[PDB]
């Protein structure tokens, strides 16, 4: 537990769970300062934060002692956080019209996604394959949902400042996603072994949650203060 | 203590505790947004998944250093949470004209259910089957009362949104708490060969745990939010 | 560390930590319910709980390493929390006209009954007899005062919910109590060889604290939710 | 790590760290039942018990593992604590009419008075009597300005509960401090080492900072409750 | 681990530990007791030493184990707090007119300099006078842009309070951060080994943190506090 100037890892483990910590206590503190309509949708960002920075915290740990950091662990996190975040669709569209069928179509779709994830990832490497296609699947299906299907409609309705929040979290699925079903196809054996494959996204990974997370909620709370203001 | 890819156990023990700790920290910070008269209901929600984040993070960390969990150091939580649950129908009844005899009733009988369950888990395993019986008829009672009792005839008097919540909630009483004497019958020494074989009972308890406490919780959290935008 | 079935005092240990816990949790979170004037009452019922949900967590660990619980140590809690429970008939009657007088009575005998039972049994074992009279003594006068003295005056003028809840905290203080000078005399030695066997002390000590301090809270808050519901 | 009944000085970190424990919850949730402006004279003496609670915590550790208190090492709290109490000061006579320049002056000689104390404990021992003797003049000048000053000035304008408040922290300071320039003459090389020198004073050190620290924050609880009820 | 009386390293981790977790909870603790418009530059000065407050407790720990802090793993909290710190400009200047444009400049400037910073300290020591020089530059770009540039004139033109918690908060960025540089030359291989070079900084680091992130929170607050007050 020596620590050393070159450990990159270890270093973006250690800041992805300082950020992700204090962007839970932000968004925790800050509920209050707004009428109750919009304190849902910054309670869950700061859950979001919440279970990544518990979790980064044991995975920060783990590494100090092991140098190690299995993909699967991850999961601990993402099941949770990625339905919380696509939950956050129907939190900021309820007041355009959106309706729990909306709600429970996200849920599925993103636990779909995830469970199967873990499946190829841990419990039937064999076919890794084919759970990423079933992942791939529902992912593709959240992308369109919100991209052209009922989100984006209630979203294009409403316009203003909602429209504007849907669209940067629409980039965030899109791009900012993209990296675990690219790391997916790195680190599972496949078809696509010729192509990705041996490549270290531990650095990525930490980057990439604490953006992910943290931007989702800043959008989320932009939202919030842009509509207070007028 | 490495994790194992293949150690689905251990996996839902990290995960319940997570999401017990993020239902906690919902339920008590959504308290505020609501009128006094639905705060106590929910508060106690929060109640019930605190105790269980508590105590499944203890039982975490003793898998991942002993790879056992015996099933009398569960009780630990439901000795305490199931009677709270218990106590939820009386909270949400009081304005159908509940009175206190009912909350003394189900906290009775859900107490004498958990101690023998408990005496014949851990301190007289050789009559195991006359305290499953004893607490078997704890349990009738709590069912017959809630779906056929003076709690089903309040709930069918206010009608609305508390009846719904209710029947949701004996639905989860019914079929959801049905596991528990189900691994019961499959752990102790009786009459009962139940054979449930090819799962895990330990990863059928950290995932019912987690949708039993949680889902009870959001039941009582969606009665506080219809009411209120009525 | 390994668990076992047959350790009840263990068992009692994560259960009362647990309980006391959660305890804490609701008196803390309540408060804010309730019109300023039983914030107070409510506050410290919850400090009460705090205290012995931190000092059972030392303890059940403790119990886990050496198999020894002993009683002096279970005085770091009772010292404080003593009198506490002792102010809290200050702040239930301070509406019906206590005077300061009655909270420095109360809190100097609820002292020197804690200290001179520690004295007996940590620092002169040899006079144990002795300190226990004076400790008796104390405990004695903290019996007149509420059961026919001036505070009972004061309940008995106030009537109503004040009243009710007086005689049930005298009745906690009376006889549920009177488990402490009991094990006390059960413990050390001097005329008294008190025999009271077949029932492990640590489980009483550990069941008693749990329903004493929740009991005495559960009152308290009993008082302000009638109170306020006219 | 096995306690011992005759442990005295352990006994006193154990109820130290808890009643301190106790203390910073009571104040900080006692905060919002106050006008605005009480409420910054609160959350102080919330701080001063909740640095010492923290700093009791890894003492009474440290103790359980060497069975040793350095002094120098009890500094770690006091250069934060002393200066918030004399702090305290300014905020109950604010109302009265301080001005900024009396907090400076408060803050300058406390924190004068416990970095030459460091120094002569910890630093430059062969000229402790020194040290001793810069410390003792900032403390002189502390007692002579609350005591006939231009504080005492204007709590005697002031009259009522503050003055009666501003007297009692004045007797804290004069006798309740003092206990601190004797333990360093009995444990520091002087001219003082034959007739304080050689004498124990962890037991008082640990049962004097809660009663130090407890006190002066509840005569400032008094204050803001007895000038709210009028 | 004994503590030694000599290890001034020691006694300023400790102090500084307690110092900055103190102010976290007097930033968060104060909040509620100001309008809407002040809240979130008093949440973020909570942040900034909740930060610093849990990245001291863990450095804390390492230097009692190893005696060492290798100063690339302070950069932990630099890089999250060195931009919450830019950020107070914009949200102290926000009511005089200040655009997001500001925001984004001061961010971007302030993350160039602490990662330009890590990769001369950790990354490429063998550059590390190049990448100094690109640090220096994003800071002089920020001295300027507060000194003299848009953010001076809009807390020129807002006069008063603002105008004077600017200067003061421009002395803090001139002369309270002129240490973090210095320490870079003098722990790096350049062309500044003659000037500087074989200092121990650790003792100075420890108090520089703790003076530079709580004044500036004071005097944050400060500023809510005279405009508050009318
Ligand atoms: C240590 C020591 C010493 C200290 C000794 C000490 C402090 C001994 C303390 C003994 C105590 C406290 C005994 C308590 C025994 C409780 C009884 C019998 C209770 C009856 C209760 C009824 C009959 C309720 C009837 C209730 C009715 C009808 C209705 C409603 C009630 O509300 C209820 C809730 C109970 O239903 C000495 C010996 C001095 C020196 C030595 O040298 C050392
Ligand atoms: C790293 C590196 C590089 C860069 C390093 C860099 C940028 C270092 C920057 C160091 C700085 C900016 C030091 C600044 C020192 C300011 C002073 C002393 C100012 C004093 C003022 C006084 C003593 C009185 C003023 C008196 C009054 C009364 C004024 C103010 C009062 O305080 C008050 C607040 C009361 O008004 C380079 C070299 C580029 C490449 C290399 O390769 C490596
Ligand atoms: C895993 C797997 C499977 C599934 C794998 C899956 C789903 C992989 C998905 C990969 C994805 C979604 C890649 C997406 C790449 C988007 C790009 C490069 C876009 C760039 C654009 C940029 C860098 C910026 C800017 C562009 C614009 C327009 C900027 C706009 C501005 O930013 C503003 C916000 C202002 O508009 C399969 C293969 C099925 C089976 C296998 O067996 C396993
Ligand atoms: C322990 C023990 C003892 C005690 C053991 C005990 C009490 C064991 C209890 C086992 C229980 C309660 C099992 C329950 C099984 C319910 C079933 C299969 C029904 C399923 C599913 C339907 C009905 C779905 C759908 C139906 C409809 C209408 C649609 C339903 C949906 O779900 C809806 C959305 C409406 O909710 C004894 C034996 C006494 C002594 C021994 O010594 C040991
Ligand atoms: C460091 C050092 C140095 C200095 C060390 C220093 C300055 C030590 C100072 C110690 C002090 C000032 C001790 C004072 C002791 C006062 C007492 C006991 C007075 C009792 C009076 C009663 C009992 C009446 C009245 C009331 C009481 C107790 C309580 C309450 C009130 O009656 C009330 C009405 C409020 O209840 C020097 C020597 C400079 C160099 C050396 O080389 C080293
Ligand atoms: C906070 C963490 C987030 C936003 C993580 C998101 C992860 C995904 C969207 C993962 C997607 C996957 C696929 C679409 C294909 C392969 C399996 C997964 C789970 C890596
Ligand atoms: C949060 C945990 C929950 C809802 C646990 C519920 C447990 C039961 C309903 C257990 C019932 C049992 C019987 C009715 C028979 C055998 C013994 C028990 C205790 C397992
Ligand atoms: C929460 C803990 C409680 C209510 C503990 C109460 C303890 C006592 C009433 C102890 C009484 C004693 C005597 C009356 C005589 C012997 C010594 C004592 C301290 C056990
Ligand atoms: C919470 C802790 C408190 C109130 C401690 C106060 C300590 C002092 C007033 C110590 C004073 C000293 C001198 C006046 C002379 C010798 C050096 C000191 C620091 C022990
Ligand atoms: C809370 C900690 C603070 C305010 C730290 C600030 C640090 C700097 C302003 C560091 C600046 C640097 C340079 C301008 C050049 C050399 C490298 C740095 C990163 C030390
Ligand atoms: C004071 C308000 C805080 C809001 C919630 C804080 C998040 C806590 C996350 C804990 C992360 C663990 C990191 C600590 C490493 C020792
Ligand atoms: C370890 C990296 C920490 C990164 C934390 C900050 C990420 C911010 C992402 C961008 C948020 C912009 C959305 C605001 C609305 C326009
Ligand atoms: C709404 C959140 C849903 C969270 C779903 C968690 C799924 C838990 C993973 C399942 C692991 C079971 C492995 C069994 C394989 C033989
Ligand atoms: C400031 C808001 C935070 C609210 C947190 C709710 C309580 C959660 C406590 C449960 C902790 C146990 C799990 C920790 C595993 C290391
Ligand atoms: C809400 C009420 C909770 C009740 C908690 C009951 C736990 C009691 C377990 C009893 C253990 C002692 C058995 C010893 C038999 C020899
Ligand atoms: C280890 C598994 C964790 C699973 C997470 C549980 C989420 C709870 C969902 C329960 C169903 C909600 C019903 C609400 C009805 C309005
Ligand atoms: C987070 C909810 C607000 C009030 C919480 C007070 C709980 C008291 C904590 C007691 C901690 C000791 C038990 C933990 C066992 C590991
Ligand atoms: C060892 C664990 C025991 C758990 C104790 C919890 C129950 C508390 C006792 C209840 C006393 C009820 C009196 C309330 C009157 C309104
Ligand atoms: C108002 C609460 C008061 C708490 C009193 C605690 C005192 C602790 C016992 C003192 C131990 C003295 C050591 C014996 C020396 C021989
Ligand atoms: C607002 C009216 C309140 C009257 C308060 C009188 C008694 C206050 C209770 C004392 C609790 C102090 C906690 C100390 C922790 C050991
Ligand atoms: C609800 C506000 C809580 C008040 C702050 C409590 C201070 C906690 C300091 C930690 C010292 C307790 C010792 C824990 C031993 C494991
Ligand atoms: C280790 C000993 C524990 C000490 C317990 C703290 C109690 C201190 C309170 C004494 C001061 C009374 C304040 C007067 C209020 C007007
Ligand atoms: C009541 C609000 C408190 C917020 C501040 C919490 C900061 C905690 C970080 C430092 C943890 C303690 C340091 C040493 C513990 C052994
Ligand atoms: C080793 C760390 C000790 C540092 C103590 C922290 C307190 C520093 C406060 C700085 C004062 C700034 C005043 C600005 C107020 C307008
Ligand atoms: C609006 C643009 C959002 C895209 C954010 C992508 C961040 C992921 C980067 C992970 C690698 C460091
Ligand atoms: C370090 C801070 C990074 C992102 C800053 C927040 C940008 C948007 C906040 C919303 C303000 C209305
Ligand atoms: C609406 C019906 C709710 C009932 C759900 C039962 C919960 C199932 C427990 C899962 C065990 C794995
Ligand atoms: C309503 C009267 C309550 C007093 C009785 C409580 C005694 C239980 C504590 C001892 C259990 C071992
Ligand atoms: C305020 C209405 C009732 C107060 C008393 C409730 C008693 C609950 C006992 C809970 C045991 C788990
Ligand atoms: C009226 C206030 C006088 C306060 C004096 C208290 C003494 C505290 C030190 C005791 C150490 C055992
Ligand atoms: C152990 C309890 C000590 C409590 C000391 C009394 C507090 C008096 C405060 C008066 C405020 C109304
Ligand atoms: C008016 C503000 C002046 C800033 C003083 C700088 C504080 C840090 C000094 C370094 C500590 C040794």
């Amino acid at each position: 537990v020596r620590l050393a100037a070159d450990d990159y890892v270890g270093f973006t483990f250690f800041v992805g769970c300082m950020a992700m910590m204090a962007a839970s206590a932000f968004f925790f503190l800050s509920m209050s300062s707004f009428e109750r309509k919009w304190r849902t949708s910054i309670l869950v960002s700061g859950l979001i934060t919440f279970i990544a920075a518990v979790h980064y915290w044991y995975m920060r740990d783990y590494w100090s002692g092991f140098a190690e950091s299995p993909v699967f662990f991850r999961y601990v996190d993402w099941v949770l956080t990625v339905p919380l975040m696509c939950v956050e669709f129907y939190l900021i569209l309820k007041v355009a019209g959106a309706k729990k069928s909306l709600m429970w179509k996200l849920i599925f779709l993103s636990v779909v996604m995830l469970v199967t994830g873990y499946f190829g990832e841990a419990v039937d490497r064999g076919n890794a394959w084919l759970w990423g296609l079933f992942s791939g699947v529902a992912y593709f299906w959240i992308v369109i949902e919100i991209w052209f299907g009922k989100a984006k409609k209630l979203a294009v309705a409403a316009g203003g400042d909602v429209l504007a929040a849907h669209k940067t979290l629409c980039w965030f699925v899109l791009v900012g996603w993209a990296i675990y079903p690219i790391g997916y196809m790195a680190g599972t054996p496949g078809w696509y072994d010729s192509i990705f494959g041996g490549w270290d996204l531990n650095v990525i990974y930490n980057i990439g949650d604490a953006i992910n997370k943290i931007g989702f909620g800043l959008v989320i709370y932009n939202l919030a203060v842009q509509a207070t203001n007028k």
